[PDB]
């Protein structure tokens, strides 16, 4: 009956978690320990054959998967005032900007950087070849974000939206996990628009409090 | 006036090309001539990421990200919903459609094919990356094999933009990785996926559209 969000304290897991809480949506949260063998169990793979978090099981029992897609689903379903997103009829221009940035955040930020790094981290090391790939990918993503954020406060329209949630959660994760790594980049110096935007996004309502609930340590690097 | 699709001949680029051509949509296509054209100022104004493809709509607005362009062209030009499911009409299939477009872009392309293509140069790829790429493809194909079990198409009962997204990625995988250390033959372990790929390229004139390369002289095709 009631919707259930199965998730973990990760760059992808935290996105719909933040949105659901900002909306006070009737969504029960099942927070996995991290890492967990639960997502390899039969019952989970039935909900999400990709074997990744998060999964939202909706109020009819159907799984919705892919973090940035779940953002869209939760907004459409529970954000009745459109506080955190733009609908196609509401404002088509902004709707398409929102959609493209959710694809971009997923592919060019999360997938190209954090997911690749974590998949190739073992025993306190990421191989130099992968490490440089990831570093160059971060360089590209930050150049893009810096440009997009030029002359504005938020990614889309004139307010904090699901696009800001997607980007802020990835960036918060990067700072949480990679500050002590060979692939750290300090934004203060070369990407001032992104830094300014991050600080205002993390400061929005209770976003920071939500993210702190299951705070993680930096990855160890020899 | 007319919408314009700027592309190359790539895993992302052919997706909106295929849909547009299948719809006989009023979209002019310009293929750039390995190119640094996409670093030019006018192009960066349309797509600050400096990549292809970009669709500029009939009002001068750029739409980016291949799988998103699929959705936009479908909403805009697919009046009869031949190639997609709308949220209003079929919300259940709409969300399955949306999640698979995210999957194809992230797990198939970004996390796997893109990494493979970038790191396989001049017939060589570092062993550690090759191993990452192979394990990733094995997982993705297994997923697709599961999704396609007892089905002809990825979503609903017809060829859709999800099939377009997956087929273009698979076409590009074959075009670049066939004679390499990270080749995988689907016939061997993924027969559902092989059968689906053949069915998808055989759909209408898909195979023809995929053969299209830049015109020699003319700006548009
Ligand atoms: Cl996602
Ligand atoms: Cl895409
Ligand atoms: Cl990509």
């Amino acid at each position: 009956v009631m919707a259930i969000l199965y998730t973990g304290p990760t760059g992808n897991g935290r996105k719909p978690l933040v949105l659901g809480k900002l909306l006070n949506a009737p969504i029960k949260v099942h927070m996995f320990h991290w890492p967990t063998k639960d997502i390899q169990e039969d019952w989970y793979l039935k909900l999400n054959p990709a074997g990744i978090v998060p999964t939202l099981v909706d109020d009819k029992g159907t799984p919705i998967t892919e973090s940035n897609n779940i953002l869209l689903y939760i907004a459409d379903t529970y954000d009745k005032e459109h506080k955190f997103f733009y609908s196609l009829k509401q404002d088509p221009k902004l709707y398409w900007e929102q959609n493209e940035l959710l694809f971009y955040q997923a592919t060019q930020f999360q997938s190209q950087t954090l997911t690749i790094a974590n998949a190739n981290y073992q025993n306190g090391h990421i191989d130099e070849n992968i490490a440089q790939y990831v570093l160059s990918s971060f360089e590209k993503v930050f150049a893009f974000m810096e440009t997009k954020l030029s002359g504005r406060d938020w990614f889309v329209g004139d307010k904090f939206t699901i696009v800001d949630i997607a980007f802020l959660v990835g960036e918060h994760r990067r700072r949480e996990r990679l500050h002590n790594s060979p692939i750290w980049i300090d934004l203060k110096e070369n990407f001032p628009n992104v830094e300014k935007w991050f600080q205002r996004a993390i400061a929005f309502e209770n976003v920071e409090e939500i993210l702190k609930e299951h705070a993680a340590e930096n990855l160890y690097f020899q």
